[PDB]
């Protein structure tokens, strides 16, 4: 992905809305 793993999958959610979306 575009931003780190751990956002996704490792911590819970840790990123801005556009890495997901």
């Amino acid at each position: 992905a575009l931003c780190p793993a751990v956002c996704y999958v490792g911590g819970k959610a840790l990123c801005p809305d556009v890495c997901y979306v």
